């Protein structure tokens, strides 16, 4: 079995994909049916029904993995790699990068209210420089915080420097800034959507950083 390759028999109960479920499958009829639609019409990412599009698809992968962001990885590999699941799903390289570059149109639209047109420019340069790393610093931040671990201990400093040069890579390195970015995602919750960033974890995070900022202050 391709899942059977894929994933582990403790992972395949915890995967909602591996369950049937026809609300499910009715869902992502209508979602590949859009992405076609969009693409046949040579939308561009920017469009409001593409950004609508994408945060839906992203916010029903969240559910679909279980909030886990190493079955996103996963199921990213068995798309590239496996003819199968291209057949199964109806899901394609290019709707894929569509949707990933529309998801990030939806994230620049609400950062254009909080951010000025230098920093908003670099932003959109530097989005996708480090993008592919993030799935498996949110899946650390997820067990430190199911493992109850201390943001101020050395293991929870590592996180918080690992997340401050993923988000230095797009943000920036200007103090200022970094506020406007933390300013947003507070007025800003839809921010949050299709991240795996549950308001548990990012509540450990932002310990995290807190001690990492008093420390070297
Ligand atoms: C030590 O503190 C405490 C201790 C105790 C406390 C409380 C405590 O709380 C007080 C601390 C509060 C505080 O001053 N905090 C803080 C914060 C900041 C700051 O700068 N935040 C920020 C900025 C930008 C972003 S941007 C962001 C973010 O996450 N971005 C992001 C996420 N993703 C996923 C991405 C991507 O691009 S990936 C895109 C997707 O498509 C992928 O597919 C993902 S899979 N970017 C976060 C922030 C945060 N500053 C300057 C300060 N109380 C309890 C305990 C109990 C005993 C005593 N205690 C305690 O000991
Ligand atoms: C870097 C970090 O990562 C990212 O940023 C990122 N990762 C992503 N990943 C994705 O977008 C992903 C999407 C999905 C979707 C799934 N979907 C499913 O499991 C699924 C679908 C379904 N679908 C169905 O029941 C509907 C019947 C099949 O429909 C068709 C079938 C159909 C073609 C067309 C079809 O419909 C129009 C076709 O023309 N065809 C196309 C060629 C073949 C021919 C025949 N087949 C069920 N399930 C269970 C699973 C995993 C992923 S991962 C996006 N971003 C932004």
């Amino acid at each position: 079995g391709m899942y059977d390759r894929w994933f582990s028999q403790q992972e395949l109960q915890v995967l909602p994909f591996a369950e049937q479920d026809e609300q499910r499958n009715q869902t992502w009829l209508e979602l590949v049916g859009e992405a076609q639609q969009l693409m046949g019409e040579r939308c561009p990412a920017d469009e409001p029904r593409a950004i609508a599009l994408a945060t839906r698809w992203m916010e029903q992968l969240e559910q679909d993995t279980a909030g886990r962001p190493e079955f996103l990885t996963r199921l990213n590999e068995m798309h590239a790699a496996e003819p199968q699941m291209r057949e199964q799903t109806g899901v394609t390289p290019e709707m894929i990068d569509f949707i990933t570059r529309a998801f990030a149109e939806s994230k620049l639209a609400i950062w254009a209210r909080y951010l000025n047109a230098e920093e908003l420019a670099f932003t959109r340069q530097h989005y996708f420089d480090r993008l592919m790393e993030w799935p498996a610093l949110v899946a650390d931040l997820h067990r430190a915080c199911r493992e109850k671990r201390d943001p101020a201990s050395p293991e929870g400093q590592q996180l918080a420097q690992r997340w401050l040069a993923l988000f230095q890579s797009y943000a920036g390195k200007d103090a200022q800034t970094q506020q406007k970015f933390r300013y947003a995602m507070e007025q800003e919750p839809h921010l949050m959507k299709g991240t795996w960033m549950t308001s548990e974890v990012l509540s450990w995070l932002q310990q995290a950083i807190g001690v990492m900022m008093r420390q070297a202050q």
